[PDB]
């Protein structure tokens, strides 16, 4: 798994994994600000584009 924004896979305890696909994102690369790893489901922007 690699971060969509910065393209690195380091600091994996900070690295969110998408519940709809194999993609990821560091909480510190997310905008708007994300202080912590959320408890519930997280969907990347590519999965959001499939919603209705
Ligand atoms: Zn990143
Ligand atoms: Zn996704």
């Amino acid at each position: 798994v690699t971060c969509l924004v910065c393209r690195k896979g380091d600091n994996d305890e900070f690295l969110l994994l998408c519940d709809g696909c194999d993609r990821g994102c560091h909480i510190y690369c997310h905008r708007p600000k994300m202080e912590a790893v959320p408890e519930g489901d997280w969907f990347c922007t590519v999965c959001l584009a499939q919603q209705v």
